[PDB]
Formats: C-alpha cells, structure tokens, sequence
C-alpha cells in the first residue's frame, strides 16, 4: 500500500499490540511497519529518514530489503558494517535500486544489531503482472498479507540476551499469558473465493508451526521463488521464511482459528494466545470454537520443487562444483563461532574496505570471518548442525541470492536434480548436513549467517566477499553513501 517510491520515517512511541504499553520503534508514525508494494522490474526508491531519539533501542539505523538480490547495487543490501555504514539520526539515506527478475514475498528490517526486534520490520510484496500461478486465486492484495511475528515485554537490550517471547504476533496483534482480553487479528474471506495469502515470519527468534482450522493450504512459493502447487494440512516456517499458499473458502460460513504455534515460550493456544481468526463474511463477530485435528500432510521441505523443476547448479555429487566449503559451528565465551571465527562487526564497512583497495579474504576484517568465492561459477556450502551451537535449529540466510537446498534438515538424501530453491533454510538439529549450492552471479560482499537476530548479534555469521576484483566496477555508490561513515563516526557513543 504504500511504494516503490516513499518515504519511511523511523521514529519512537509507545505501542501496546498485545495490549501491554511499551516503547518501540514506528515506521510512518505506524506499528506494525506498513506494507511496501511494487511490481516485477521496478525501481525501488525509498527514502529512509532517521528520526530516533532513543539509545536503547539505538538511535542510527540501517535497512535490509530481505530476498533482493541488489546486483549492481550491493551499497543498498544493508547490513551495518558490512554494506554501509548505519544512518545516524536526524539525517535520511535513499536506498534506490530495481528488482529484475524476482516477483514474489519479501520484507524489510533494521540490519543494525537486534533492532528489529524493537518494532523496523514490515512485509514487501513485489506482485507479477503475468505470475504463473494469477489463474490459481481470485483475490490477492492488503488483506491478503499473514505476518507472524515475536514480542517482547522488555526491549531488546533490556531483557535477557536471548530472551522468550511474551506473545506471539499475527498481523501485529496477540495475546500473552497477562492480557487474554486482548485484541486478535481478523482474516477476513467469503465463501466461494480463492485466496492467494502471503505468509511472511518477521521473527527475531522463535519458528511458528502455523495451520488454519478445517482448511488446506496449497504452497505456491517459498522465500519468492515459484515452486509445483502442493497442499499441506500445516507448514513450519522459520524466522524471515516466507510461503504463499492458496486457500479455498470453500468450509461452511463460520469463525475457524489460525494457529502459529512457536518451538520456545506458551506452547499452547489456552486462550486465543499463539492466534487469530479466519472469518468467513456472514460469521459473527465472536471467537471461533473450533478444534484443531492432528496434521497427516505437514509441509516437508524436501518434497517441495521449483515450478520449472531446475536442477541444482554443478554436477549431480558432493562437491560438484567450483568450490565447496563447510561452515564449522561452535560456542565459546558466550560467542558463537564458524570454522573457530566469532563474526564482530568491523569499523569499516566490508564493501568499503573492497573499495578502498583490499583483495583477498585475508586482507578483509574481521579476520577468520569472510570467505574469497570466484567470479561466475557454482559452490555448494554444508552447514553441519550441532548441539556446541545452543538454540538450534538455526535458520540461516544467504543475502544477494537464490540457493537449492540439495538436503533439507530431517532428510538423509541429497537432490541435484529438482530440489526448491529459496533464501533462509533450516539447518536441523544434530545429525543433520543441510547443504545448500547457488552461482556467483552477483558480485559483492554478501552477508551468510543465522536469523535468529540475538545468535548474529553474538557473532553466528560469515561474509562471502564474492569476486573481489570487480566488486568496485559493478557496484558504483551514490556520494550520499560515502557520507554515511564520517557521519556516524563523528557521533558520540551514546548518540549512536
Ligand atoms: C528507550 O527505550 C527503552 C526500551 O524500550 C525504554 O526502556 C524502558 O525503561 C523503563 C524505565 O526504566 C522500564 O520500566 C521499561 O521496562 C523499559 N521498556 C522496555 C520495553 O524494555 C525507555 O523508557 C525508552 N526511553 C524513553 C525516554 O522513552
Ligand atoms: C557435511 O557434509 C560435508 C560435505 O560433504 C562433509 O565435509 C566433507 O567430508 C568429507 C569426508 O571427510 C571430506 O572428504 C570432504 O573434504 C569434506 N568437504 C568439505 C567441503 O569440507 C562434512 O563432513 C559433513 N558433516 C557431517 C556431520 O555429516
Ligand atoms: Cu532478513
Ligand atoms: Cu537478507
Ligand atoms: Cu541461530
Ligand atoms: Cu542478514
């Protein structure tokens, strides 16, 4: 409803989506963040204006479009220290790029410490004037947008390091344990129409085993990629994930429950917590009553392909490819480590270090942390889970690309030939080798870490710094980029 060409003003109030008032984080004077819309192909243009006054929850700023692959445009990804330096308060920063060839579900946040977990986090919908999928749906629009999201009584440098969620968020309204007279939020369908809903985790943490009483849902994208139309009865979607599924109101007129159940914190709906409400036109105004029966037909994620059927890139055999890595997991120190490096922020921004004349990994900061991938060619990444990485299972997420998952956590086979493709995988509980592969299509330095905002915060990441050499020709910035890090290194500590 708002996009590709806006302003988003960043400010602080008080917000109360669970009906407990606390301070957070406003997007246009609104939470939860508004909904930024565009079509396949545009320019994005959005002006982010940085009005924070609070340290807490961090004065300056920095904006990640989730699933955009930024070609050309690597100074627009967001990633604090990584793609520029944060904006820093009473100043604003154009992000302007395109998004050719992708159409699909998306999302935006802050990419400065866990700041999105205070509130900057809001759904992108890119909609495909010719998707393949248009015949599928009679309606898909505002009302068609599911968020699911966790919230938290204190901020999140207030509470613990990695804390439990208080309610859990649909649309931005839930109920906690204290507040079960609070607001739910209404879905509304009639009878007869086909719905295409967009399902997209804002999670900081915790992954939502979400399911709609009495009704399938048919999964026709993951993380904006097309995949086979196939119906579930339940899906498990993990922090930044995103479906589209078809529903069919096809049940009698009635109030049914829609269930995101979370893997930590109320593991319950007693109450209408963990839930909101599918109301047909014609129901009453009430809660549903409705129960929930045991999921036969989960979403399995390998059992899910692309609509082409493409195959994973390289060979059909492990390490089929240009360059194979494996990311070692550990813990130390209250750090989280891969292949023994704990990631912490450098002062100068990764692409500006490229910039201003490093050329291998080894020149790069932070040292151990960042990877040298060559130019035009196929890898194929394990990311091994382990008990020695506490809070698994770790959803990770690879900027400035697609990936096949050529294993899927809970499944002991490897597929080259048709796997989904998508951007955040689970990588399991111990025992499992999700596997990932994608192509060095896009030069630039491209953050690869987990998701659940509080592991990155303690250093659960790695930087691809993908083909060095002509990061700098391919990715010309805007001089209004080369004034963010004077700026902000010219704040005090406690203005940041
Ligand atoms: C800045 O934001 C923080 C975090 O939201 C606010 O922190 C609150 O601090 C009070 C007073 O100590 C506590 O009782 C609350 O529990 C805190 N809230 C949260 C959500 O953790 C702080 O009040 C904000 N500053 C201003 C001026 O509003
Ligand atoms: C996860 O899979 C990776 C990739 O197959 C495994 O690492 C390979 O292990 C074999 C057997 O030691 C070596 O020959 C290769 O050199 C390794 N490849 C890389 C790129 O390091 C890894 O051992 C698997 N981990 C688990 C727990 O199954
Ligand atoms: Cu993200
Ligand atoms: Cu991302
Ligand atoms: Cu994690
Ligand atoms: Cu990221």
């Amino acid at each position: 409803a708002i996009g590709p060409v806006a302003d988003l003003t960043i400010s602080n109030g008080a917000v109360s989506p669970d009906g407990f008032s606390r301070q957070a984080i406003l997007v246009n004077d609104v939470f939860p963040s508004p909904l930024i819309t565009g079509n396949k192909g545009d320019r994005f243009q959005l002006n982010v204006i940085d009005n924070m006054t609070n340290h807490t929850m961090l004065k300056s700023t920095s904006i990640h479009w989730h699933g955009f692959f930024q070609h050309g445009t690597n100074w627009a990804d967001g990633p604090a220290f990584v793609n520029q330096c944060p904006i820093s308060t009473g100043h604003a920063f154009l992000y302007d790029f395109q998004v050719p060839d992708q159409a699909g579900t998306f999302w935006y946040h802050s990419h400065l410490s866990t700041q999105y977990c205070d509130g900057l986090r809001g759904p992108i919908v890119v909609y495909d004037p010719n998707d393949p999928h248009a015949s599928l749906y009679d309606v898909d629009d505002d009302s068609t947008v599911i968020t699911l999201a966790d919230w938290y009584h204190l901020a999140a440098k207030v509470g613990a390091p990695v804390p439990t969620a208080d309610a859990t968020l649909i649309n931005g309204l839930g109920r906690s344990a204290a507040t079960l007279a609070a607001d739910l939020a209404v879905i509304t369908v009639t009878k007869g129409k086909r719905y295409r809903f967009r399902l997209v985790s804002l999670s900081c943490d915790p992954n939502y085993t979400f399911s709609i009483d009495g009704h399938s849902l048919t999964v026709i994208e993951a993380d904006s990629v097309n995949l086979k139309p196939h119906t579930v009865d339940s899906l498990q979607i993990f922090a930044a994930q995103r479906y589209s599924f078809v529903l069919n109101a096809d049940q009698d007129v009635d109030n049914y429950w829609i269930r995101a159940l979370p893997n930590s914190g109320t593991q319950n709906f007693a109450g209408g917590t963990n839930s909101a409400i599918l109301r047909y036109d014609g129901a009453a105004p009430v809660e549903p009553t409705t129960s929930q029966t045991p999921s036969t037909n989960p979403l399995v994620e390998s059992a899910l392909t692309t609509l082409k059927g493409t195959a994973a890139p390289g060979s059909p055999t492990p390490g089929g490819v240009d360059l194979a890595l494996n990311m070692a997991f550990g813990f130390a120190g209250g750090n989280f480590t891969i292949n023994g490096a704990s990631f912490t922020p450098p002062t100068v921004p990764v692409l500006l270090q490229i910039l201003s004349g490093a050329q291998s990994a080894a020149d790069l900061l932070p040292a151990g942390s960042v990877y040298s991938l060559p130019a035009n060619a196929d890898i194929e990444i394990s990311l091994p889970a382990t008990a020695a990485a506490p809070g698994f299972p770790h959803p990770f997420h690879l900027h400035g690309h697609v990936f096949a998952v050529v294993r899927s956590a809970g499944s002991s086979t490897y597929n080259y030939a048709n796997p989904v493709y998508r951007d955040v995988v689970s990588t399991g509980a111990p025992g499992d080798n999700v596997t990932i592969r994608f192509r060095t299509d896009n030069p630039g330095p491209w953050f690869l870490h987990c998701h659940i905002d509080f592991h990155l915060e303690a250093g659960f990441a790695v930087v691809m710094a993908e083909d060095i050499p002509d990061v700098a020709a391919t990715n010309p910035v805007p001089q209004a980029w080369s004034d963010l890090c004077p700026t902000y290194d010219a704040l005090s500590p406690d203005d940041q």
